[PDB]
């Protein structure tokens, strides 16, 4: 039968207003609080995300790991006209959910899905997707990939002075190599935002790591 992700999308379609991103976020968070937990960033950490996005007003954001599109809706709804989000989702079923979520929210013109693995797509961003450098990166994919993909972004010339990395789940499930690396590197200026795991009374946090150049 249907999957949890399909159930979340249907719930949104039936309990939110087309073209109203805030209603979409609220519907997802209600479903995941009342019916079934799911690994969306959630409202606690989402509020911290919102504060960061508002501070930096990025023109080009890369997201690693879309899932159902919750974080993509969260960020894209606060981007300025003409600003863009690219989100990389390796699971094709999740990619289809995310596209449909974005379509429902009316944010499809601001967001592009890149279906594939981050390590394969990151090296294509300049030539295939006409990216120069990224203003912000939201990391929310497999936790073991945060570090290697950060290093790949740098190798590929995608980071500039001031690029904001914002990493979910640095406590649960945790990203110990990434966290050690950024906090020990003179190429990053790091801030920890303590919060809670989505929909749970469990401590989690976001790490912001601002790239300083080589
Ligand atoms: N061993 C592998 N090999 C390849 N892929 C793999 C994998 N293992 C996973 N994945 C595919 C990653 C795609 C989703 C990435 N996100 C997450 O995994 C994630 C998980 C939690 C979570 C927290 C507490 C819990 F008790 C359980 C899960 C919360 C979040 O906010 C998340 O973003
Ligand atoms: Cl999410
Ligand atoms: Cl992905
Ligand atoms: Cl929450
Ligand atoms: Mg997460």
């Amino acid at each position: 039968g249907d999957t949890k992700e399909q159930r979340i999308l249907r719930y949104v379609q039936q309990n939110a207003k087309p073209g109203d991103p805030q209603s979409v976020l609220e519907a997802i968070d209600t479903y995941c609080t009342q019916k079934e937990w799911a690994m969306n960033v959630g409202d606690a950490k989402g509020q911290i995300m919102d504060a960061v996005i508002r501070e930096y007003s990025p023109s080009l954001v890369l997201e690693l790991g879309a899932y159902c599109g919750y974080s993509a809706v969260r960020m894209a709804r606060l981007l300025q006209p003409g600003a863009r989000l690219l989100t990389m989702e390796m699971n094709p079923d999740y990619a289809a959910i995310t596209q449909q979520m974005l379509n429902f929210a009316g944010l499809q013109d601001k967001v592009t899905i890149l279906n594939g693995a981050s390590q394969d797509l990151i090296p294509q961003l300049k030539k295939k997707y006409d990216v120069d450098t990224l203003d912000m990166v939201f990391l929310d994919h497999w936790k073991d990939r945060y570090l290697p993909d950060t290093l790949l972004l740098e190798k590929c010339g995608l980071l500039r002075k001031g690029t904001v990395l914002l990493a979910d789940n640095v406590i649960v499930p945790g990203t110990p190599d990434f966290l050690a690396y950024v906090r020990g590197s003179s190429s990053f200026e790091c801030t920890h935002y303590s919060s809670y795991l989505e929909y749970m009374k469990v401590v989690d946090g976001l790490e912001k790591a601002i790239y300083q150049g080589p």
